[PDB]
């Protein structure tokens, strides 16, 4: 999430691909 | 907080206005 920005939806961009975007706040939830 | 930067106080800038700055970390800590 720090290296990318969320804009629009996935049905707009032409050629978009699916991949897992790492979120650094998720593993911190266990604290 | 990610789209803005914290500098100085509110008594310096001329024309500053009051609003609610959304912190994405609030729902993460509550969840």
């Amino acid at each position: 999430t720090d290296n990318t920005f969320v804009s629009g939806n996935c049905d707009v961009v032409i050629g978009i691909v699916n991949n897992t975007v790492y979120d650094p706040l998720q593993p911190e939830l266990d604290s």
